[PDB]
């Protein structure tokens, strides 16, 4: 009885797709991602939990004229790649860091098509960037720049409240990383997190802030 898959323009060119999964504890939690369009081809920045999902995301867009060109995932948990499985089924490239498919093999699960690495990777030149910033929610986290029109995905990464899962975290780096990110990324006019509202470049500098919070407690 999940909340159905919501879809909604952002900004020019750019949707949000929001998917929920039950948590034990937590309850219902909204996973957002996003929905990139290049000309007449879409994008998907992170997929839904389900195939199900996935499928009534790509079919959205489809339905609206626009092909599917591909999908990047910005980390291994199942918020971010839970329908890489379909689109491969559908002959559609997913995307994902070495980290990232090193992780989901491991686990036993289905890898992205296509893989990258570095700290910048240009999905698609001057209008999708890939950034890695270092560990901090997960070894491999990823975020994606749109420098169009200054929004940073910060997938979970950005956790301006409170760091939340920790279980496959490095508090320890988070805290370099995230200096590295809001030095980067300090322009950006909108911060997508995962599971919270839309915010502004303040939520680079509150995510740096519970992290530093986070190591601290950790060695008390
Ligand atoms: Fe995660
Ligand atoms: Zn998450």
């Amino acid at each position: 009885s999940l909340p159905d898959l919501k879809i909604e323009k952002l900004d020019e060119g750019v949707y949000v797709h929001t998917s929920f999964e039950e948590v034990n504890g937590w309850g219902v939690v909204p996973k957002h991602g996003l929905v990139v369009l290049v000309n007449a081809e879409a994008y998907l920045i992170d997929t839904p939990f389900t195939a199900k999902d996935t499928e009534k995301l790509v079919t959205w867009f489809v339905e609206r004229g626009y092909k599917i060109k591909g999908s990047i995932s910005s980390h291994f948990h199942s918020d971010s790649t839970g329908g890489i499985e379909w689109l491969n089924s559908r002959s559609i490239p997913t995307y994902a860091s070495e980290l990232t498919n090193e992780l989901l093999k491991k686990d036993g699960k289905v890898q992205a098509t296509n893989s990258f690495s570095g700290v910048n990777y240009w999905l698609v030149k001057n209008k999708i960037e890939v950034f890695y910033p270092g560990p901090g929610h997960t070894p491999d986290n990823v975020v994606v720049w749109l420098p169009e029109r200054k929004i940073l995905f910060g997938g979970c990464f950005i956790k301006p409240y409170g760091l939340g899962n920790l279980g496959d975290a490095n508090i320890e780096a988070w805290p370099k990383s995230a200096k590295l990110l809001k030095s980067k990324y300090g322009k950006a006019k909108l911060v997508v997190p995962s599971h919270s509202e839309v915010g502004d470049a303040s939520l680079l500098k509150l995510t740096l802030e519970q992290a530093v919070k986070g190591l601290n407690e950790s060695k008390k």
